[PDB]
């Protein structure tokens, strides 16, 4: 019962989103190709992602569940249960789709908050003799990212940090397959915006046949 | 005067914060050395950092102005005001000190929100024929970061993304000088903790004599 998690990190504004257009093309084609697959959406601007406070983690990837947990308010226990829920939904899926805009060489803050919620020891990684090892050894992931300028080549490619960070987390979680699909340069060459968008949508449709 | 911004990204009620300990030691010595200098604090867990709404920008770094501003919602007009306040405060300063914990190879989400607030065209960068170029050519920066693991050498150094990102942003804003001051390993060596903290505190008082 292949399950796919469509994770969007985009506010619900008037301005047209290139990343959400490519994402929509990808995910609509994917379901037409794979009608039996379950696709679950997590819209990070609609869902509540808890803030990390002193109380929710006892250390790196260690959800509070000891004597300090029992000393928590029902509010703080509810926060720990929500992080548990976010993480469980993440580990339960076979495939991950991230959709994001490039903001100041990275992604919206709430995608970091989401990563912080699902990075849990015994769930996405474990502590070994040789250090942290990922558990998600049979998953695959895709990032659909829109960028105003060109980041796939030239001096700018070294400044990209959003896809680069997601690549580091997927490595850390031991995800063996991480695809990038980029719609870029439409703010640098607005005369070519519709051609750039159409080309990325076609690429998205192609990837939806093999993902 | 010389104006120093002390920017902290740490949840409150942590009665064992390594980054804030070293931060304390660096800034307390700095004020004693330089009692004439104005030090302004921005605690990102006290102040409100607006959520980006793409509708308040006309392009990367460009806050809506004139008719574009006049057609906004009341909430949107207030956000532009707050972003312009945060950006003005950042530009006003001669020196920047960032204090953060390493969370999942990066920093708390609110520090991304703060960068998104101060990356403004005409203030921290400008466009030219070649695209964006930094405006902050006169200024100096330091990152005080706590890591529960070693990231200054080995294969792990290549997974570190929080200091690496701040380094890209300082470079983008044209800040010619960016130092890191790290407290690392106290989690890999719980008994060495009190020792590692004192070494870093030492190094902090040291740098505060010259910065
Ligand atoms: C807050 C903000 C930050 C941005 N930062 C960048 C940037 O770092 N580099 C760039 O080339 N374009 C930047 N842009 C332009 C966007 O990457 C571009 O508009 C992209 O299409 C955003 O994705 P979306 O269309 O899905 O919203 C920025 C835009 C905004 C609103
Ligand atoms: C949410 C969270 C994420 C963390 N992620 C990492 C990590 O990626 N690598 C690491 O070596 N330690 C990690 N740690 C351990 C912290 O970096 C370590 O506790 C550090 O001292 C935090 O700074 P502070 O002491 O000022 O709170 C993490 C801890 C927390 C609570």
């Amino acid at each position: 019962m292949t399950k796919v998690l469509y994770i969007t990190a985009h506010p619900h504004d008037d301005t047209q989103s290139f990343s959400m257009a490519v994402g929509k093309a990808f995910i609509d084609t994917y379901k037409e190709v794979n009608p039996d697959h379950e696709v679950e959406t997590i819209d990070l601007y609609i869902e509540d992602i808890p803030h990390i406070d002193v109380d929710v983690f006892s250390g790196w990837g260690k959800l509070r569940s000891g004597q300090g947990f029992d000393q928590l308010s029902s509010d703080e226990k509810a926060k720990v249960g929500r992080l548990s829920e976010l993480c469980e939904q993440f580990v339960s899926a076979d495939k991950y789709i991230f959709v994001s805009p490039l903001w100041n060489f990275s992604f919206p803050p709430v995608l970091k908050a989401y990563i912080d919620s699902v990075a849990v020891a015994g769930k996405t990684f474990k502590y070994t003799e040789q250090g942290p090892v990922g558990l998600l050894t049979d998953k695959k992931a895709l990032h659909i990212q829109a960028r105003g300028g060109i980041y796939s080549e030239g001096p700018a490619a070294q400044m990209e940090m959003g896809h680069r960070y997601l690549s580091i987390i997927m490595q850390f979680f031991g995800v063996p397959s991480f695809d990038g699909l980029f719609v870029e340069g439409h703010n640098a060459m607005p005369d070519k915006a519709q051609e750039i968008k159409e080309k990325a949508v076609a690429r998205a449709k192609d990837l939806a046949h093999t993902f």
